[PDB]
This record gives structure tokens, sequence and C-alpha cells, in this order.
DNA sequence: GCGATGCGGAAGAGAGTCCCCCACCCCCTTTTATAGCCCCCCTTC
């Protein structure tokens, strides 16, 4: 195909093993912001990796904005020894990557009515609701935006090998629907 | 003094022609790409 889909955000889990005081970890935290009323979660972000971090009292830690499996782990640690930094017995256990999302474009427009009509077992094209059409691959579970502009955002993926054979299963299906 | 009762008359049926408590699930939130749609404020004259 000759088009290879470039990671837009990676969303890694990990537990940090010991539970957290979320209000001690606001007031001395560079960057958390914890609300209670709004969120339960402590929300911290680190700029040199460009990502969001999210903090539970049970320990547990979600890290988003990553574009690359390294920068997520190398941010989901920098998160650990922030709040490991401020008393507590943060560890890095299971870490782990619960999600993928991968944009790319197909340099053609779509017909979106076509494929919809070829593949309703799987397609899903509401233009009420959403103006791209909603692709769920089975053999990857993966989940496929595409849009008449030809961009495709491709998310759900648990490793880059889905993401990269996503797109080259649908890649020929929307080669025969060029418009 | 101290009770006790049958019959006529009236009545009446009966037939014919809401508020609470206890599971279970969804959304609150964050990140990102995509794009049409639409609110809101701004600006124009």
């Amino acid at each position: 195909s000759g088009i290879v889909p470039q990671l837009q955000n990676i969303v890694s889990t990990v537990n940090l093993g010991c539970k957290l005081d979320l209000k001690t970890i606001a007031l001395r935290a560079r960057n958390a912001e914890y609300n209670p009323k709004r969120f339960a979660a402590v929300i911290m972000r680190i700029r040199e990796p460009r990502t969001t971090a999210l903090i539970f009292s049970s320990g547990k830690m979600v890290c988003t904005g990553a574009k690359s499996e390294e920068q997520s782990r190398l941010a989901a640690r920098k998160y650990a020894r922030v709040v490991q930094k401020l008393g507590f017995p943060a560890k890095f256990l299971d870490f782990k990557i619960q999600n993928m999302v991968g944009s790319c474009d197909v340099k053609f427009p779509i017909r979106l009515e076509g494929l919809v009509l070829t593949h309703q077992q799987f397609s899903s094209y509401e233009p009420e609701l959403f103006p791209g059409l909603i692709y769920r691959m089975i053999k990857p579970r993966i989940v496929l935006l595409i849009f008449v502009s030809g961009k495709v955002v491709l998310t759900g993926a648990k490793v880059r090998a889905e993401i990269y054979e996503a797109f080259e299963n649908i890649y020929p299906i929307l080669k025969g629907f060029r418009k």
C-alpha cells in the first residue's frame, strides 16, 4: 500500500501498588488538578513527553497522549516518580497499553455510500450522527473512522501490529470505492 | 308483680319479561485523529 498509519494517541494504565492521598498530591504536585465534585481522580500533565495522566486513590494510574509505546512507558514512569517523590511508595507494576489511536490519509476521496452497501455487516454510516463512516473490523478488533476526504482514523488497538494490520485490510476495500 | 308470644304491616330481596429500598449500568473525566453541524459572540454596514 505504501502508507503506514502514524499513532496519534496511546492510552496505558499502570498500577503503583499503593494507596494514595489525592488531596495531598494536588497540593504538592506541580501540575496536578483535583476536583472531586467533577472527577474522582487527579489529573496531571508533563510537557516534555506531552502526555496527561490520571491518578486515583487506589494507586492505579492511566497515561494518555503518548505518541509511541516508548513515550507512554517513559511518561508513565515519570508520573510515578513524581508521586514517589512526594513520599508515597509508588512503583511500576503491570504496566500495559490499553488503547492506540492512529491516523492516516489514503490520498483520494472515498464513496462512503458505496462502502456501507458492500460492507453493511461491518460498516455504520449515519450522516445525521457523525459525518464519518464507522467500520468495525472483526479479525483485528479495530474500529476505523473513514471519511469522504480520505482521512482514516484507527483506534482500539492494543499493539502497533493491529494498527498496521487493520489498515492493510481496509486499504484494498477503500481502493474499490475510490471517488 | 313478672314475664312470654303470634300476627299484621313494613321492608327488602328475587325472579320474570403510594412511596420507598435494592441491584445494575452509564457518565462524570482525560488523551487523540477525523469532519459536518451548530451555538455564541463578534463584526460589518
